């Protein structure tokens, strides 16, 4: 299992 957690989509610059 891996709970990726970062909203849904990564908040990069
Ligand atoms: C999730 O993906 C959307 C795609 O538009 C982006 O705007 C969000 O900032 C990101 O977390």
């Amino acid at each position: 299992i891996l709970p990726w957690k970062w909203k849904w989509t990564p908040w990069r610059r």
